[PDB]
């Protein structure tokens, strides 16, 4: 299983044009927020070529 989310997810929307999880977990915000960056596994295509893993709460549970 993917790691559980150790914090609440109640305030964060994820829809076609909005992904509030990335305000902290994106590559550009991870250092500043303390949140672990989403890894290249979340960006790669089917063959490994380098997010495609976008709808975060389909996989991660809080
Ligand atoms: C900043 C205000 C955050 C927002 C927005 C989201 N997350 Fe977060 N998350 C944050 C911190 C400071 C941490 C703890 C440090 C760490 O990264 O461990 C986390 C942790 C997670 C994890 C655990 C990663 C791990 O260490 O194995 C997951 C899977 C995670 N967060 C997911 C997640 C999702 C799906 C969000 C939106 C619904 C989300 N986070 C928002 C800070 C912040
Ligand atoms: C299922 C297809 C997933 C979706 C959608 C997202 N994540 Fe994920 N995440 C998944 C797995 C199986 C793992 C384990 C290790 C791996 O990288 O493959 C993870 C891990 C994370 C972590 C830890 C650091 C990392 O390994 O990338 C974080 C912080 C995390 N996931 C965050 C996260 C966010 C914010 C997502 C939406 C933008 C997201 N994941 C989607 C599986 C899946």
């Amino acid at each position: 299983q993917p790691p559980m989310v150790p914090h609440s997810v109640a305030n964060y929307q994820v829809t076609k044009n909005v992904n509030q999880c990335l305000n902290c977990h994106s590559p550009e915000n991870s250092r500043l927020s303390g949140a672990t960056r989403i890894s290249p596994t979340h960006f790669m295509d089917r063959d490994g070529k380098v997010p495609r893993r976008y709808f975060c709460l389909q996989c991660h549970v809080s």
